[PDB]
């Protein structure tokens, strides 16, 4: 599974989204064509946009 | 948009599903890096298994 | 299945919503107790927020 | 928040359903109206259809 870092603060806006916290690691779990991305983050999982996250370059 | 062929049968098991009829054409709008693509069939739009398909850009 | 009246606007805000238009029917197809409705309108399909609409009273 | 309790045992077929235990108790968080139900169980939130549990207020 892909790590990425959140560069952006993100309040879930639906009960199935995930926030995002400036700075924190979160995995990715999943890619969608229209920009949505689903991972996990402190024991949640759900949906966020990934324009709030980079993609880990290790 | 891209089109997709139908292989196999699928009947839609859940309410955000697309039922895919045999040899029929789909217009696929999006696409999941799980497997799960989401398309468009005689005025009905719905998630299918992409595994179900065949893409068209030939 | 149970018809109601857009009493305000609303511009669907995810792909699976469905943007409602001030003053016309919607058919509701199912209710969530968070007050998240499906129905339909117009040859579509989706989520909008029941606060929006007012169930027909015939 | 409401217990119910698992009479059938289920296994997740989607990635935001919830695998039951038979036997075990789960904390319903919501509700729909055709049968699917949002709940918890041992860190996990999912949806699982509600003919394989059943609810206590007692
Ligand atoms: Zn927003
Ligand atoms: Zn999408
Ligand atoms: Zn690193
Ligand atoms: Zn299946
Ligand atoms: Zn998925
Ligand atoms: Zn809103
Ligand atoms: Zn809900
Ligand atoms: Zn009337
Ligand atoms: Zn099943
Ligand atoms: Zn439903």
């Amino acid at each position: 599974x892909i790590p990425a870092f959140v560069k952006f603060a993100y309040v879930a806006e639906r009960e199935d989204e995930l926030s995002l916290v400036k700075g924190s690691r979160v995995t990715v779990m999943e890619k969608c064509s229209d920009g949505w991305w689903r991972g996990s983050y402190n024991g949640q999982i759900g949906w966020f946009p990934s324009n709030y996250v980079l993609e880990e370059v290790d």
